[PDB]
């Protein structure tokens, strides 16, 4: 029999748009290539290789079925392993659009603990694919799980990147309530302020799920119902199957505007055996058209936006964002803004080397590897997956993650030695050329720690990857304590001695064999510290070998013996301030609800957050004045004013997090004034644009407050701040982190958590983290920074340090005599003009080298328009000044993901209810370039 | 990446055949036809169009790829739902080697209680369609998953049908061991005495089941290792898996004769999803073949098959069959020869009826309509399944069967109706023609029953098919006790009138509303009976107006009167005389031990008086027997019959006591049976059987009833130095001699526990409206002779069984009648029979001019001195009323030219139109006029 499966759409019936698809986890439950190969099946029946081979095969029997497909880590590795045959039928099957890519990045990215800077970056690396093997360009964004959605994915990883659409299953449940009844489940979404209608995007948030409507699942081996049309076979069911087609339709149809509702038709992991869905979807299609009650077709997610763009309809508006998420009375997903906090760190950590590392690569003339086998951007891309850095993945799974991190950082590793060896001599110098230490949280950093041989001198060559010129205190772990720093031209710097600590060193021991696989050398006896000075885009060079209140500069602090005041003599703010540190206890379910806390979930027990103190060192000198702080066995804490530094430095230890008492905990440090802050706090989208929150307020819908504390927690790339009329009180971080203020006056940041019981939403894993050879808890270390300002004041400082954390200089050590290597190399370089740097509201976020000579360029401005009167304002960089020592031969603006040309880009338009290379940045603009030299 | 998968054998390895397959039961826990299309999955995962479509998309894919597919019940309604497209692509696919049909039939048939004919119908069936489409012969026979196997499978549904070799998994667990040990897994099979090596099959039972080796079953979404053979992935695994692969085949190659082995690529409706398989098998064999240890190949059993052929080899002899089955100490599969006794008798009845229809359509004209939706043809061929007549499915699927069965035979009787009205008219005439009955069982025949209009008679045409005259009662229910009944010539005959009894009338009030709807008018109050005398292959016609020793004849019953029941017979014309009794007894389901959990179930058998009436007449001597409230007997000796017909009527079996009871009845003599006892391979030849004893084995001796009951399709006798007892059957039976001198029959079984095998449900039949235990009614035949005078009773009355009188009715006047019908018959030669040692089995039209015939010699060489000898039949005399234009014989599936067929050479251990026939012979032709 022949079915009549080319429908289209039909102008005055309800059409129902059949949008095949598989749900594919970059990792969770399997490893990405557990999931790709279908491996280890015990733990979930899931195998993407049967996907995309059983799809390409259904799709080659009829032209008019569709499947769209998104994640390009799976596609690519899928694609290295097919056919020239194969390779030629799927590109004529997406050409024709029988399968079009949605999204499209390398993952299906989290919105919540996300940095912008690689969102763009694997978002990139699947459209540069996709744009070169099948010369497409993704339309509609595709979010149908991440747990919540950010601004920023709805105006740059959306609109900028020329969706016309996003489509998300997940918000809020009591928002769902009202959108249904309200058909606002899908708005015209201006997810920024700065740009408004200019960067909007259709936004389809489903009726519930992701999966189609009860009873049409037609995966193989499932119990569902075939719909029978053979009258040679007993019991055919045509009518009985098309009316319940008809009326699953008009359920939906009840709660959406126009006569265009979509059904997406398949679920995670689905499609093992592509045909088995196409049977039913074929037979369906054509009784269904016979009928003619209503309409059905094989569509997809921007066939979809087309027919509702096409048709006569206003749409009600979205602002901001949908943070945070709840499935349910007592399950606000927010604990996973914090959960994994050493898999975040790790994460933003090798952001920061991956951009530097791509800058210096570029310089030195490096080939790009970007899609080699366990290179650092599909480490770092899978990273992004909406279970990866969430930290919602098996612990398996989550090892794996860091697995592939690290072999992404040794090759990094060996390209920024030798990229430094070539650019600073007099490229093919080896990788060995210096040596770099990543492990200096644990003190651990053999090349600075080994004795330096007489007529030699350690060598410290500084790479700044900003485009400011930048002023930073080295710190490295030595065990001579009269040491001498020179600079490049013999002066001697001043130097401060610091003693190594105790918890460091027990840290030291513990760590260094886990991570390296050796016990190290005792533990080092001080730290070194000096205050190197370095270009932009540039290199200093050392040589170093044998010869109560606090604040070294503006920024003062009062101690007991804890935090007390907070005040700067030459601006003139001064608050009262406490800082403790105390932990919720996890719900592990009560009588009116089961749902426990778990690594998506944070459930506080209701109790009051039980209270941990004494100080235990307070040091004062030129370059830092400290504070070490127990609060108690497994909570202790430096507190650091650095000499030039606008903030305080508060360096946590945390853990192991005892749970033999049975009750699981989520520490929190809580910094307590008296500022009026009237219940609003400002958090940022993903590192860029600051929201105002408003505890127990929903813009929105008129919230149902069942959560006082975890339905305040919002998801933290670059910090939080409040602000009264006479303060503005900033925290910065260091890795995704959850914070709130739930009381006026008063910031909390999540620093780890460690739960007894899982949340029930598929891990199948309480957050558990152990660290073995004889285990115990994992004990997290990072830095979170505060500050005070006068009102207005705050945001330069808060911009400006954030990319500083974001990129930290880089050391390269080696041990040679000095006047020889001053004889081979030159100890200070700058990539840019001699005498330029970029505006201070600008970041060079993205500098790298493609296939054939071409370049990728991003700049960025740092600042929206209301933050600072000089900076938030229209800017110029000068590229002939960025390439002093190159010249531009070919210049072409793009879109952000670099896939189109940016004046090709059109918008569609919506009735929104309620209505010389010199290149120029307004506020919070991202202008990227392709360039030939 | 490429992978080398058109590997062939090599000579100095170890060869691994990988056949890939899919075992597709025509019903079992689903419907066939929810198992084709997929539905009801919560019982069973379970697709056949997904396979089928599935296979077809992964061979094309790969031309070295191969996949063998046997059962045409499904794969002919797939073909009706392709496309052009799809169909050319499965032409060349088939073409090219890529897909093989193994077996061929309809379906994969039960070897224990099928009978021949029905065997030989659907095979035919499937291998038309297979010839038609393909141009394709089957080589080898798949039967896989049959519980025992039986002679008649070795040497005529295989060596005759061109099949060069046979396979299956399942053999006795005891002889399994032996031919481990002694490598005699695969044999020679000689299953006719009579043939011996003309009829001779390379016999392959597998080392223990029909799928992979352990870690080898690929099906999508089950928990197996995938071969990981990409560098850009983590974890790869490529030497594991071909060391994985070497250690299995090295395993097998222990067991197996030459360097060739076999793998069943599959299991009980896999390949859902086919490129699970292919892709696993693609780089097994690409990186097995790399490591060049052992050496593997997509291959199929008749490419296998070759292989074993041509290798230097002498092999074990296998000779009789594979009965019975049993897969553990106290787990025979005898229980299921007795099985669903009620469906088992409607299939047999369906089959001499669809025998009749087949005859009667060709006589008159009829188009075939074999390949028509729900056709007889279809019910049947699936009603031969391994879980169908065996009666090993759950109770829903056998509901179906019974269903298609109905419709099926409803078409039939249309056909019947009109043919006869044509034939006997002086084809275009309606089916109302005639009225025909098919629960004479219970007493129900609305045209019998009713009343006579004046100047009008019970018009009663009785049609014959077989080719022997015959003489035979005719006995209606009828409800006016003066009725005359003449001949077509006038002559008034002798008749004898027969008390309706009480336990009919119940069965007739309950039964008739069951299977109808609605209950029945007043029980009919007598039975007529006659006389009819009827030509071969012909009809007489009748008229019917208003106006303790027993044995009419020379064969004589003695029942004690004291207590009814059995105590002697004698012939008083042969001189034979035994004393012998005849009881009704049951064993007691198993339901475990503590050592034995094992129960008895609807596959496997675990054991743990009053004359009410006698009756004499001209026609008929009775004797009713109420053996309990449950059991009752009927012991009829017919005018002019050398036996006595014993109608049992068996249930509700009680059950509430807790305990299940498997009821037999036991012929006890004093004869010197010495252990001795002959039962029949599928209707055909007889095998002696031995209690507790082996040929190929040493018994351990573990069930000393269960091991010892064997299938019958036409019956069971003994002998001793002065006689011989024959009992023959109406339905597929269990039987066995458990002491000397005694004779057993299963009649019928309730168990309260399911036996542990997959179906999941007790065999607890009931009838519901209020629900009961079903009630089944039946006759066995009994007869005594002189040694080698027992065999021609045995082969004709077989046949008389097999192959009834049909009765067709109607009421006209009868001088009208005979004005406007002929009232006598023959499509033979007036003066014609076929030899008395000959059997018309197959006799139908074909599309466009072709006709199918088929002549069985009834007899073995030993049997009868006059009538197993070479005869010959008159084809000119048997078609009288047509011309024969073209002859051509034909293979017994009728799907090659016989003369063109060959034999493999096997080196074994130990070593006009008048059609001739020789004893066991079945010839088949294709007829054009
Ligand atoms: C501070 O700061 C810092 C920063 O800096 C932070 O962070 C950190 O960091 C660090 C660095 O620094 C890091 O570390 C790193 O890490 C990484 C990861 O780790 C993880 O994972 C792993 C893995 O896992 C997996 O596996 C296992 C086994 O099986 C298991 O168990 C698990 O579960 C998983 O599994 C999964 O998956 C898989 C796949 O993958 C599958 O199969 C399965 O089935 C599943 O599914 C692990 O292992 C680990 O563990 C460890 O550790 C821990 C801790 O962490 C502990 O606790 C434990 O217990 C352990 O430990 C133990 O052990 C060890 C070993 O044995 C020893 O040693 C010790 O001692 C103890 O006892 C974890 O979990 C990793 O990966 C890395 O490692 C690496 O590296 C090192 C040096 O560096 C060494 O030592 C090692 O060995 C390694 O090496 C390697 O790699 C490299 C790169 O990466 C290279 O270069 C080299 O060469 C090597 O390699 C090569 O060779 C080899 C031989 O040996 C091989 O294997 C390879 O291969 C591969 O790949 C390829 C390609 O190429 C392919 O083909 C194949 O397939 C293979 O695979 C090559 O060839 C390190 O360690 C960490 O992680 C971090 N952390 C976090 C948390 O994240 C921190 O945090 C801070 N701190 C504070 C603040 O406090
Ligand atoms: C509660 O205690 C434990 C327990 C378990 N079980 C049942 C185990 C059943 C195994 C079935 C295996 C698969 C094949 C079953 N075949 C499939 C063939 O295609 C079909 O034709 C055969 O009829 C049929 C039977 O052999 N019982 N009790
Ligand atoms: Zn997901
Ligand atoms: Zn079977």
């Amino acid at each position: 029999m022949k079915y009549n499966t080319g429908a289209g759409t039909v102008p005055e019936q309800l059409n129902v748009h059949l949008v095949p698809h598989s749900h594919d986890d970059v990792g969770w439950l399997k490893t990405v290539d557990q999931y790709y190969v279908g491996s280890e099946n015990y733990i979930q029946e899931a195998c993407v290789e049967n996907v995309l081979d059983s799809v390409v095969m259904s799709l080659q029997r009829d032209p008019n079925r569709k499947f769209v497909f998104g994640e390009m880590a799976f596609f690519h590795r899928w694609w290295l392993e097919q056919t020239p045959e194969t390779k030629e039928l799927v590109r004529k099957l997406v050409k024709a659009g029988q399968l079009e890519f949605v999204n499209g990045g390398w993952c299906m990215h989290d919105e919540a603990t996300t940095h912008y800077i690689d969102m763009i970056d694997h978002t990139t690396l699947g459209h540069r694919f996709i744009q070169e093997q099948f010369n497409k360009i993704p339309r509609a964004g595709w979010q149908i799980d991440p747990f919540g959605h950010s601004a920023v994915q709805g105006y740059l990883l959306g609109a900028e990147l020329g969706f016309d659409s996003v489509h998300f299953a997940r918000i809020d449940y009591q928002d769902r309530e009202k959108r249904k009844a309200e058909k606002s489940l899908e708005v015209v979404w201006r997810g920024s302020k700065t740009f408004g209608s200019s960067a909007q995007i259709f936004a389809n948030a489903f009726p519930g799920h992701y999966g189609p409507p009860n009873g049409f699942n037609f995966e193989v081996r499932n119990n569902f119902v075939p719909l029978q049309d053979d009258p040679r076979l007993f019991d055919t069911n045509v009518e009985e199957r098309v009316q319940n087609f008809i009326d699953a339709a008009l359920t939906q149809a009840k709660i959406t505007r126009t006569n265009h509702i979509m059904w997406t038709m398949g679920d995670d992991f689905q499609y093992q055996y592509a045909e088995s869905w196409f049977k039913q979807m074929d037979k369906l299609i054509h009784h269904v058209n016979k009928d003619g009650r209503v309409n059905a077709l094989y569509s997809t997610p921007s066939i979809y936006t087309e027919a509702k763009n096409a048709a006569n309809q206003t749409w009600p508006l979205k602002i901001d964002d949908y943070f945070p998420y709840a499935d349910g009375r007592n399950a606000y997903w927010t604990g996973f803004y914090t959960s994994r906090s050493a898999l975040k760190d790790y994460v933003r950590m090798l952001s920061g080397y991956y951009l530097a590392t791509r800058q210096l690569g570029f310089f030195a003339g490096k080939k790009s590897t970007k899609y080699h086998a366990f290179d650092l951007a599909d480490a770092l891309g899978i990273a992004q997956h909406h279970d990866a850095v969430s930290g919602t993945a098996k612990q398996h799974t989550t090892n794996d993650y860091a697995k592939r991190l690290a072999i992404g950082a040794s090759k990094a590793e060996a390209v920024v030695s030798s990229s430094l060896a070539c650019l600073t001599s007099k490229c093919s110098a080896p990788a060995s050329a210096f040596s770099q230490c990543h492990l200096f949280n644990i003190s651990y950093c053999p090349p600075t720690e080994s004795s330096i041989p007489d007529d030699k001198s350690l060598v410290v060559v500084v790479y700044n990857p900003l485009g400011w010129s930048r002023n930073e205190i080295v710190r490295i772990p030595v065990n001579d304590a009269n040491l001498v720093v020179k600079d490049s031209s013999g002066n001697k710097l001043e130097v401060q001695y610091v003693e190594m600590d105790d918890v460091t060193a027990n840290l030291r021991s513990f760590y260094v064999k886990a991570y390296e696989g050796e016990v190290p050398k005792d533990a080092d006896v001080y730290w070194s510290l000096f205050k190197a000075s370095v270009p932009p885009l540039g290199w200093s060079t050392y040589f170093i070998s044998e010869a109560l209140n606090i604040g070294p500069g503006d920024l003062k602090m009062s101690f007991s013996g804890q935090l007390k005041r907070m005040y700067n003599s030459k601006t003139g703010v001064d608050i009262p301030i406490q800082q403790n540190y105390l932990w919720y206890e996890s719900s592990e379910g009560d009588f009116s609800d089961y749902q426990a806390s778990g690594a998506y979930i944070f459930r506080p027990n209701g109790q009051p957050p039980p209270h941990t103190s004494s100080v235990t060192r307070v040091t004062r000198g030129p370059l830092v004045d400290e504070v070490h702080q127990k609060f108690n066995s497994w909570i202790s804490q430096v507190t650091r004013l650095y000499k030039d530094k606008d903030h305080a430095e508060i360096e946590f230890t945390i853990g192991p997090i005892p749970t033999d008492d049975g009750v699981g905990k989520e520490v929190i440090t809580r910094m307590t004034s008296t500022m009026a802050t009237n219940k609003e706090f400002y958090t940022d989208s993903n590192g860029r644009d600051f929201l105002k929150r408003v505890r127990d307020y929903r813009e929105d819908w008129p919230l149902e407050v069942t959560q006082p504390v975890a339905g305040n927690y919002y998801p933290l790339n670059l910090g939080i701040y409040t602000k009264d009329e006479k303060s503005e009180f900033s925290v910065l971080v260091d890795r995704a982190t959850g914070g709130a203020s739930i009381k006026d006056g008063e910031v909390e940041l999540m620093l780890h958590r460690r739960t007894i019981r899982d949340d029930g939403r598929g891990v199948g894993e309480p957050l558990d983290e152990q660290v073995c050879m004889t285990c115990e808890g994992l004990t997290v270390r990072g830095n979170y920074y505060l500050s005070i300002h006068k009102p207005a004041a705050g945001s330069r400082w808060r911009r400006t340090t954030g990319q500083e954390i974001y990129s930290p200089m880089l050391l390269a050590f080696t041990q040679e005599n000095m006047e020889n290597w001053k004889s081979s190399h030159s100890t200070k370089g700058i990539f840019m003009d001699p005498n330029y740097s970029l505006p201070p509201s600008v970041a060079l976020i993205t500098l790298e080298e493609l296939d054939d000579g071409l370049v990728l360029l991003r700049l960025a401005h740092l600042y929206e328009p209301s933050e600072d009167a000089e900076y938030s304002t229209l800017t110029k960089v000068e590229l002939k000044k960025l390439f002093a020592t190159q010249k531009i031969e070919e210049l072409r603006e793009v879109s952000l993901s670099a896939n189109q040309e940016k004046s090709e880009m059109k918008k569609m338009k919506w009735s929104v209810e309620g209505d010389d290379f010199v290149v120029e940045l307004g506020p919070m603009e991202i202008r990227t370039f392709l360039l030939q030299f």
